[PDB]
């Protein structure tokens, strides 16, 4: 009961982090009360609750039915802390006036008045830190819920709903309320505190002087309402740039998850100067926020001075002053000015940020939801949304397959949705047993290993695995990994290729035991053996008991499919069988900026010029009371005449904006030329969490941290230095307190740093987990694994929530054993209870009063630092047509396996040299390779210039590439086909006809002006591959490297790439990496990834 009050429980931790690293095991388990799990129950419970009983649901209702209780009893012990501050000042007026000779109803009354500043203080220190971390607590608390909460409602999202909320709209909304509501929780209670606390004094002072307190309170009223004002008018500037944020953050998330495409397309420039387009625009009104923010939070300092003043004179002037009672105002005032101009404020604009958010939040959960209501599938006059589909009619019997087959864009996967229940039909009727698997067009593979990412969330099976990894052909790719079955891999697939990522979603979509399978072509991104032996072992010998749709475009299996239904431009062309048919971090910081440091400057030198006009005054101005008195005057009123105008605090903020600007700048260009292997080596939600927090808080909180810190550092230096040179006993004895104080700082920081990057490193895999269920959002609900997901969410709840209430415990316990112990423990104990000297060792208290303030800001300061320092240590990254190839060796790692072990051969200029190979053979390695993207060796001489004798960005420029993952970016359609804009409208609408893009761009609203958002989800599979043709086409170039350019194309549409490949690629050497044996049959050379090394064949008879 005393462990937990005195937070003495976390000695263990902070003992282990002094001389050791908390790596996994050291950080404690979370406890039972706020498990993610219970905390959504409960929330979850009282929400349906509520939106099941009232008439307008209010999330705010629902929090306040289960947390109102214990907000409030924190809440009272709170300003039960408060009113001990407010009381204290009181009895320290009335101790040190017992000074001076003058015994006026004081006789031997100090000895019985510092004990009692002492149990006040120490009440203080026991009521005030254990109810912020209640309310911490209990923001953590609110916190986790209402994530768990809005992921479960991002689960049940609806699919029209999707194709306009992205993924920056998400992480831009969990990544304020990740370190904010839990913080404001401990400053929203002010909100009626701060108005008892003024009226308590302002009765004080009342009591000390006659009528003068109203007289200042209505200047601090007035100022009130101007920062209240403040506050207002910023909330205007961040709610205009959430929005930028989180189309800045996902562009660079489209970016990144695609550095692999931005590289063989050289689309460095480009992109940044895309990310910096919107980067200006964001802090442009970053920076007004901050100007704002500042005029806002200095108001404090710069009150004092005045509030004494106008609360001075009108008693002054007429029934005099003297120094003892110009003090306890002065005392009495400082309290006043933090509760009206520092608490109330902050608590204000805290509730103003939790209701908008809360009210942002509710808005997310109450959005459109996802309803669905021997297995004779039938369907029947069905019309989809122009129309997608039109009168499309069929009837499947249980253990009988059906292909849909047709042109590109028809709508074969809009009616697999539809069949699915995603879309909604407009008319019509779907009637089918709700078991359902489905193998997507485009393969999603999640983070884990292959067993995870075949299995699903069900039962292990030893039999039926074993037999759906044989017939899949994955055992031979399955069998060659350091892990034999249990291999993770990275979200998104991106260790695997196209073709092994394909057969691990087909092979996920067989072992789900389902009434109706949805093989939304799963044999698009595998050759044509290996999709034949799949093909005749995977669909129709295993699976050969039950119904299945599959989208197809090949005769072989048309005749297979005992009925076949032909779609085009979404109607129903053909129905029925094919037997009808065929009738350091701190100096690198201020460093980075050439302007900072002369801003620092400039406030040192200020600050010296008023230090040194202080010291004047008090030289010249200084009998018994006023002898000593005049020195505790400048202390209590420094904080308004050390303070920074707007002449040393807004240069200082505008320069600490302009350092984030460059930092940012500085780190997107080294992401762009970072290698390709450490690109790898990290991940993408990773990547989204550091550019979503790491450059908001060196944009928000770091410049205001910063500027708070100094301001308190310099305001302690000045009440040190002008009052030692009078009097050099002051710092005498502020170095005992001093040394301790910096003591136990640099105690706490060795382990506060290290959990703060536990933090910062344990935030990432919620992103990474919501990115992944929102990308694989369809199949998850098209497979019901909504509760495995849902356990795995909580799961990585609970493992960042551990550690990020560990690291605020042991935050708090340094706040504390500083604060409210390392003072009220030494010095208001040995300081007050010393009455013999009692002057100049007295004020000592007053200055640490403050000291302790500007060491909690040095202490924030260092906290924050670790973004900076995350930043840094990102920033630190390194960076004819003829072809003759000799010892080259593809690796993607310093030792790994080799992909290529020398591989050497020749091609003529104008030779278009096909190349073929198995599903995961190695040739989109050799396409990469020829880039260079990985390691690679050896040389690919062109004409003479080899790899060293050019720089790789012009060696780059020589090449066409048309990837197998197909990059689109958001933004238009001239942005998506030429980011540098070097040809118009003119020279790229040829380029969209010729390609089959005419009708395809034309059919949205606006022509070349549309937003691909959700990464070109807008367009289908083969229009996604037509763009991607008409991006090389547009990129005219030689030697391209085609890597799969029909990789879901048909014969119909591929008549577009075969013309296109004998138009606009008139006179080059292609390296066409197809798969189709009708594009295979025009090329003139042909290379064979055979057992890691390529071949030299001549002609398809000699292939063959
Ligand atoms: N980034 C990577 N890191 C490590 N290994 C990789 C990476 N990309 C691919 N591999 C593996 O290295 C080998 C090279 O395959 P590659 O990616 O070149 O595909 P591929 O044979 O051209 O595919 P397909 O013909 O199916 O399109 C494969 O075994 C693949 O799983
Ligand atoms: N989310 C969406 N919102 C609006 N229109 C869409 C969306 N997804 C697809 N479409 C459009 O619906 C039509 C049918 O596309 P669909 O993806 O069903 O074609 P498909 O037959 O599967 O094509 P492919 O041969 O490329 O696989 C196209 O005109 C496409 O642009
Ligand atoms: C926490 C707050 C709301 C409690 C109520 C306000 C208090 C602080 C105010 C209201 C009335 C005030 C009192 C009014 C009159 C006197 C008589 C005088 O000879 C001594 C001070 C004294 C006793 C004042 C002290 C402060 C006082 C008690
Ligand atoms: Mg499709
Ligand atoms: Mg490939």
């Amino acid at each position: 009961v005393v462990s937990k009050l005195f937070f003495s429980w976390t000695r263990p931790i902070l003992r282990k982090g002094y001389r050791q690293r908390l790596e996994l095991s050291d950080i404690y388990q979370i406890p039972s009360v706020d498990s993610a799990d219970n905390l959504s129950e409960k929330l979850e419970r009282e929400w349906d609750r509520e939106l099941a009983s009232k008439k307008n649901p209010k999330l705010i209702n629902a929090l306040r039915r289960c947390f109102f209780w214990r907000f409030m009893f924190y809440g009272i012990f709170l300003y039960l802390g408060e009113v001990t501050k407010a009381v204290q000042p009181l009895l320290l007026g009335r101790i040190i006036a017992s000074y001076d000779p003058d015994n006026k109803e004081e006789r031997s009354i100090a000895i019985y008045l510092g004990i009692g500043l002492c149990l006040l203080f120490i009440v203080r220190t026991l009521l005030l830190h254990p109810a912020i971390f209640g309310l911490h607590h209990i923001g953590m608390q609110m916190r986790i819920a209402m994530f768990s909460l809005i992921y479960k409602k991002t689960l049940k999202l609806s699919s029209r709903v999707l194709d306009k909320i992205s993924i920056g709209q998400l992480v831009s909304l969990l990544s304020n309320n990740l370190n904010k509501f839990d913080e404001g929780l401990a400053l929203a209670h002010f909100v009626w505190i701060a108005p008892l606390q003024v009226a308590l004094l302002m009765g004080l002072i009342w009591e000390l002087l006659q009528a003068s307190a109203f007289c200042g309170l209505g200047f601090l009223i007035v100022l009130a309402l101007f920062q209240a004002g403040l506050g207002r008018m910023m909330m205007k500037y961040r709610d205009q740039r959430a929005g930028k944020i989180s189309e800045r953050l996902v562009i660079t998330s489209e970016m990144i998850e695609n550095i692999q495409s931005v590289k063989a397309y050289c689309w460095e420039e480009a992109m940044e100067k895309m990310i910096e387009n919107l980067r200006q625009t964001e802090l442009k009104l970053t920076r007004k926020a901050a100007y704002v923010r500042y005029f806002n939070s200095s108001a404090f300092f710069f009150s004092g001075f005045f509030v004494v003043f106008l609360s001075v004179l009108p008693y002054a002037l007429i029934k005099g002053i003297i120094l003892r009672k110009i003090f306890t105002t002065i005392s009495f005032c400082i309290v006043l000015r933090m509760a009206v101009t520092r608490q109330f404020p902050w608590a204000v604009q805290t509730w103003y940020d939790s209701l908008g958010a809360i009210n942002k939040i509710q808005d997310f959960l109450q959005k459109q939801e996802y309803k669905t209501l021997t297995t004779e599938v039938v369907m029947e006059n069905v019309t989809a949304f122009t129309p997608v589909l039109k009168d499309i009619n069929f009837k499947i019997e249980r253990g009988q397959l059906l292909a849909v087959a047709g042109s590109t864009g028809a709508g074969k996967t809009s009616l697999l949705m539809v069949i699915m229940g995603e879309l909604e039909p407009s008319e019509g009727k779907i009637k089918h047993s709700g078991r359902i698997s489905f193998c997507p067009q485009f393969p999603w593979i999640m983070p884990g290993t292959i067993k995870e990412n075949i299995i699903f969330g069900v039962s292990y099976d030893e039999y039926r695995y074993r037999s759906v990894i044989k017939a899949c052909q994955l055992e031979e790719d399955i069998s060659k990994f350091p892990e034999k079955d249990n291999t993770v891999l990275g979200e998104g697939g991106i260790t695997l290729s196209g073709g092994q990522r394909a057969k691990i979603s087909l092979a996920r979509a067989v072992y789900k035991d389902a009434d109706l399978y949805l093989l939304d072509s799963p044999f698009g991104y595998l050759d044509v053996l290996t999709e034949k032996e799949i093909f005749e072992s995977c669909v129709c010998k295993l699976m050969a008991n039950k119904t299945r749709i599959l989208v197809t475009s090949k005769m072989e299996h048309l005749k297979k499919a005992d009925k076949i239904l032909i779609l085009h431009e979404g109607s129903s062309y053909f129905y029925g069988t094919f037997s009808e048919l065929q009738n350091n971090t701190y100096l690198r910081y201020i460093t980075v900026h050439k302007s900072l440091i002369f801003v620092l400057i400039w406030c040192l030198v200020i600050f010296l010029a008023e230090v040194a006009a202080s010291l004047v005054v008090l030289w010249l101005l200084g009998t018994s009371t006023s002898s000593y008195y005049v020195f505790y005057i400048y202390v209590g009123v420094a904080d308004t005449l050390l303070a920074m105008g707007f002449f040393r605090g807004l240069p200082l903020v505008h320069t600490l904006i302009t350092v984030s600007k460059i930092l940012h700048h500085k780190m997107l260009h080294s992401v762009l030329q970072a290698p390709m292997s450490t690109l790898n080596t990290l991940k993408a939600g990773g990547i989204l969490n550091r550019f979503s927090k790491d450059i908001a808080i060196l944009d928000d909180l770091l410049p205001l941290t910063i500027f708070d810190f100094i301001q308190l550092l310099l305001i302690v230096i000045g009440a040190i230095a002008v009052v030692a040179v009078l009097q050099p006993y002051i710092f005498v004895a502020t170095v005992p307190v001093i040394v301790a104080f910096i003591m136990l700082r640099a105690y706490f920081l060795q382990t506060s740093q290290q959990l703060k990057q536990l933090e910062s490193e344990g935030r990432s895999p919620i992103f990474t987990h919501l990115v992944t269920s929102l990308k694989g959002l369809w199949t998850l609900r098209a497979f019901g694994r909504q509760p495995y997901f849902e356990t795995l969410f909580h799961k990585a709840l609970n493992l960042h929530t551990a550690n990020w209430f560990l690291y605020l415990s042991t935050l708090r316990w340094f706040q504390m054993r500083i604060e409210m112990i390392f003072v009220i423990f030494f010095i208001a104990v040995t300081f007050i209870s010393i009455l013999t000297v009692g002057i100049i060792l007295t004020l000592a208290m007053n200055i640490m009063s403050t000291l302790q303030w500007a060491v909690n800001s040095s202490i924030d300061v260092d906290s924050l630092m670790r973004s900076v320092s995350r930043v840094f240590k990102f920033i630190d990254m390194p960076t004819g047509g003829q072809m003759t190839v000799k010892d080259l060796t593809a690796k993607y790692t310093e030792g790994g396996n080799a992909i290529l072990e020398n591989i050497s051969f020749s091609i003529s200029p104008g030779q278009r040299v096909g190349l073929l190979g198995r599903t995961g053979s190695g040739k989109s390695t050799l396409l990469s390779a020829f880039l260079r993207l990985l390691n690679t060796e050896g040389e690919i001489q062109i004409d003479g210039v080899s790899w060293d004798s050019i720089t790789l960005q012009q060696w780059r420029k020589a090449f066409g590439v048309i990837p197998q993952k197909v990059f689109i970016f958001s933004g238009t359609f001239r942005k998506n086909l030429d980011p540098y804009e070097q040809w118009s409208d003119q020279e790229i609408w040829k380029v969209a006809d010729e390609v089959g893009l005419r009708s395809v761009i034309e059919q949205f609203p606006g022509k070349l002006d549309f937003v691909l958002v959700d990464g070109g989800c807008v367009l289908s599979h083969g229009h996604k591959q037509l763009m991607c043709l008409a991006r090389s086409v547009l990129s005219k170039a030689k030697i391209l490297l085609l890597d799969q350019p029909s990789a879901h194309l048909d014969p119909v549409t591929y008549q577009i790439i075969r013309r296109t490949l004998k138009q606009a690629f008139a006179d080059c050497t292609v390296i066409l990496c197809e798969h189709r044996i009708e594009a295979m049959l025009e090329c003139q050379q042909f290379l064979v990834i055979e057992e890691n090394k390529v071949r030299q064949y001549d002609s398809i008879q000699k292939l063959l």
